[PDB]
DNA sequence: GTCTGCTCGGCTCGAGTGTTCGATCGCGACTGAGGACGAACGCGCCCCCACCCCCTTTTATAGGCGCCCTT
């Protein structure tokens, strides 16, 4: 969560879309949100 | 005198209320990351400070050069 963090959004997003993610988690770009939904990932 | 019925008391069970504990949610604080501002260093441009050429005078010396106009 920590590292999760200091992913600096735009790293996230990439991952975000690496995963499989949906466009729209992706598009809205809440940072907060795109790390909950990473993490959410990560743990699934 | 005996038997039977009725009433009262005691005990047990069930229900309700209260208290305690656990879990979840919200708020606050701390830490980390990102962005902005300031300072320092480096590079580029501009201004200055560089230059050895010119210089008028003197003197000795002398060939090439004029010129000098009178016969």
């Amino acid at each position: 969560d920590a590292d999760l963090r200091r992913l600096s959004l735009k790293n996230a997003k990439q991952l975000l879309r690496k995963f499989g993610v949906p466009e729209e988690e992706i598009k809205k770009l809440s940072r907060w949100e795109v790390i909950d939904v990473v993490r959410t990932m990560s743990t699934e």
